[PDB]
């Protein structure tokens, strides 16, 4: 299943990255050079959104009161409701993303590293396993990238 796994190691690593503050230096698996694009991508546009969003991130992560393993878990049902039940656009899947970096971000805070991956095969399940027939019309990863991209402007 390369769409499944070209997601997760995307949003692990988007993740990971958010939480550590450093750049995992690890190829990535097959289809690597989209992959690597996707993950820039993420980085300039789910940064923005994280900031764009903020008050309104910090009020649901307050709201979800998350402190361990078991809150973590129950997250799944959580994006099922508020991202399945919706509207598909690349925006609310960066945002589906964002706020799991935010999450993410969160859980390096109260010393929850462990939770991270499992958050991520988590978000990537709802992703991939409710939208694939979306995602595959929209052409995948590489139509993310595709969408998001800017052209260098003139001199
Ligand atoms: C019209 C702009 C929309 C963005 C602004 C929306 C803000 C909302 O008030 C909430 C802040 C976080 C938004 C709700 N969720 C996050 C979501 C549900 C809560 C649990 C959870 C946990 C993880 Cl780890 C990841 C995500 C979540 C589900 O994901 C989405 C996806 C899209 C939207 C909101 C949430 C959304 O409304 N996007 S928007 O239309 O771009």
């Amino acid at each position: 299943d390369e769409l499944y796994r070209q997601s997760l190691e995307i949003i692990s690593r988007y993740l990971r990255e958010q939480a550590t503050g450093a750049k995992d230096t690890k190829p990535m698996g097959r289809s690597g050079a989209t992959s690597r694009k996707a993950l820039e991508t993420l980085r300039r546009v789910g940064d923005g959104v994280q900031r764009n969003h903020e008050t309104a991130f910090q009020g649901m992560l307050r709201k979800l009161d998350i402190k361990n393993e078991d809150d973590v878990k129950s997250l799944s049902r959580v994006m099922i409701h508020v991202f399945s039940d919706g509207v598909t656009n690349w925006g609310r899947i960066v945002t589906l993303i964002s706020f799991g970096a935010f999450v993410a971000k969160h859980l390096k805070t109260i010393n929850q590293e462990s939770c991270i991956e499992p958050l991520a095969e988590s978000i990537t399940d709802v992703l991939v396993r409710t939208k694939r027939d979306w995602l595959v019309k929209q052409r995948g990863w590489d139509g993310f990238v595709e969408f998001f991209h800017v052209e260098d402007l003139e001199g």
